Parts: structure tokens; C-alpha cells; sequence
């Protein structure tokens, strides 16, 4: 637990989960349920948003910026493997301006 | 009367964007994309808010911005448009994922409170 990680949770995850867009985003991606046969083989690290709950709340993380790295990659991961005009990727910026606009009034100090 | 100066903004520009700028990967970044130049057509049917370091830049240094979220949101579309345009397998890919990481890991860094 510091400052930064407890910010991350209670107010970064917070205002995340709960989002309407946020549903796609809160379990790992099944690529045969989706019908994703090419999924593992572009995308090399899933990453989702269940994970960094459970993360959070397991004291996994040492630094706030692995646990941003996290939400990162998951945001990164959809834009390089879907199609410019999916409507995954409208939800996916949605949902990475807010992180944003958390992430700026995070606390400095570690 | 866009924007002003703040202590965070200073910080995207003098920590943030110094860093990123010198950075090895960062020349395709550092001007907006000219699809002509690059035989690129299609960038702007695919790409509709094209954004690169060079205007960011140019945006911190005019007080373009009125807070630092709006100057992360430009940081965040750059690295976006690439993802979004370009072949999963391209290189161009890897140094934007490489410049993002450095980018989040000193926006960690960053002052807490924006202040005037
Ligand atoms: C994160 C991601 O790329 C997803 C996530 C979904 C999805 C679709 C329905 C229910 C749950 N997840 C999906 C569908 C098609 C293509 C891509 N995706
Ligand atoms: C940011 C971006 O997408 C670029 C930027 C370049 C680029 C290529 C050569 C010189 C300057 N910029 C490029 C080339 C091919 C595909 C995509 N891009």
C-alpha cells in the first residue's frame, strides 16, 4: 500500500468499473468465445481490468506506475488488434480519458 | 486567451516532453505525419486527429493549454493514432510502446496539485 496505489484504487478503478463502457474491458478477452482465433498470436501480454482489481486488491503492485503500466497496455492492446472503426476502440478512449484526467491529480510522492 | 501557466504543465514540458523528445525512437514523432512525403494516401480517412511532439510543443510554449490533462490527452492521441493506423508486426508500434511507457512512468512524477 502507498498514496499513489490507494489513489489508483479508490478513485482511478472506481470511476472506472463502473463505467457503461467498461464492460468489455472487465475480464480477461476469451478469444474462442469471441470467435478470436488470431488474438494470442498479435496480442503477446491480455491485460484487462478484473486483473488490476484483484492486483490491487492483493498488494501485488510495489510502484503506481506498474499498476498504470497495466491499465496502459490493456488500452494498447485494443487499438493494435481491432479495426480503426470498431466500436471497441471509441470505448477504449472513452474510458483512457478518464484514466487520464485521474492520473493528473494522482499524489507525487511514492 | 487559450491557456496559462501552470506548475504541472511546466513539468509536461520541461521533464516530460525534454525526455521524450532526445529519446532514440522519438523521430517519427517529432513533426506531424506527412502522408505525401510517405506515400501513405490513407492516413487521413483512418486518422482524424492527427497529432504529434512538435505541436505539443509548440502548444506548451504559447499557453495553448488551460490544464495539464488537456496536454496528456495530446500525448495519449499521438501514441494512439499509431496504434490504431499502423500493422500490429511494425516497428513504428514498439518505439511508440517504448515512448508511452517512458511517458506514464513521468507522469507518475508529477506534482499532485495544479497550481497557477
Ligand atoms: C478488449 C477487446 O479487444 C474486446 C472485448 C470484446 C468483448 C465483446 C463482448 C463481450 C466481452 N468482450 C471484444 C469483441 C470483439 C473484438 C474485441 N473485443
Ligand atoms: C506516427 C506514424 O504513424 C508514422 C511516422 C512515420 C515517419 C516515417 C518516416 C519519417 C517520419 N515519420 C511513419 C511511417 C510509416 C507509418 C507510420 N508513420
Amino acid at each position: 500500500v502507498t498514496n499513489q496505489l490507494q489513489y489508483l484504487h479508490k478513485v482511478v478503478m472506481k470511476a472506472l468499473w463502473k463505467h457503461q463502457f467498461a464492460w468489455p474491458f472487465r475480464q480477461p478477452v476469451d478469444a474462442v468465445k469471441l470467435g478470436l482465433p488470431d488474438y494470442h498470436k498479435i496480442i503477446k501480454q491480455p491485460m484487462d481490468m478484473g486483473t488490476i482489481k484483484r492486483r490491487l486488491e492483493n498488494n501485488y503492485y510495489w510502484a503506481a506506475s506498474e499498476c498504470m503500466q497495466d491499465f496502459n497496455t490493456m488500452f494498447t492492446n485494443c487499438y493494435i488488434y481491432n479495426k480503426p472503426t470498431d466500436d471497441i476502440v471509441l470505448m477504449a478512449q472513452t474510458l483512457e480519458k478518464i484514466f487520464l484526467q485521474k492520473v493528473a491529480s494522482m499524489p507525487q510522492e511514492e
